[PDB]
């Protein structure tokens, strides 16, 4: 309810190409967000979005001198700590696998590294839906084994509505289709 509304309220008031810029980015992020707490939900774990990579160490291995260590501070949207082996976590909401191939090699090249000089058992999962399908799509092997099935009941179709009110309003501005 009042996401939806606080949304709506910003469509009906934009006037701009930069301002419903930043409503659609909103939105989209609002759709990521939600599917990761429905996602969480679903699997009854830890709901976080967005950990510094050093505040990940920290809680996996305490005793850690993070000075020691080259750690890029890449905040991943959350992880699974087993007790034996971490799971580094990221939501995507997207038809296409492309966003998901871009993360994928950002955190294998700058997580595995900095986890194997610690000696963090670690692997990269990226978990995908499908807004317009619900369809859920993994990355990682060990991530498929603990969750075999993904028991979700998604709803994305106010999040299309809102950013189809908004492109419809803007329909005929050249600047906004450019900032597509
Ligand atoms: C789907 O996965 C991600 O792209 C992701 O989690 C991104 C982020 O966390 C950031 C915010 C974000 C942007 C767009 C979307 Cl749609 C979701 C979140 C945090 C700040 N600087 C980078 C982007
Ligand atoms: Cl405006
Ligand atoms: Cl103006
Ligand atoms: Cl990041
Ligand atoms: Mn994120
Ligand atoms: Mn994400």
């Amino acid at each position: 309810d009042p996401m939806y509304e606080q949304f709506l309220q910003r469509i009906q008031a934009v006037r701009t190409a930069t301002v419903a810029k930043d409503i659609s980015a909103d939105i989209l992020e609002a759709r990521h967000d939600y599917f990761g707490r429905e996602l969480c939900r679903a699997l009854d774990i830890e709901y976080r979005n967005n950990v510094l990579l050093d505040e990940i160490i920290l809680d996996v291995y305490p005793g850690v001198n993070l000075m020691e260590y080259n750690v890029p501070h890449v905040t991943p949207d959350n992880y699974i700590w087993t007790g034996d082996m971490l799971l580094i976590l990221d939501y995507k909401v997207s038809v296409g696998h492309d966003s998901t191939e871009v993360t994928y090699k950002k955190y294998t090249t700058l997580i595995l590294p900095v986890m194997q000089e610690i000696g963090i058992n670690t692997e990269i999962c990226i978990i995908r839906a499908n807004p317009v399908t619900n369809q859920i799509s993994i990355v990682g092997e060990q991530f498929k084994r603990l969750f075999p099935t993904i028991p979700v009941e998604l709803n994305f179709a106010r999040f299309f509505e809102l950013r189809k009110m908004l492109l419809d309003k803007f329909a005929d501005d050249e600047e906004f289709l450019m900032m597509i």
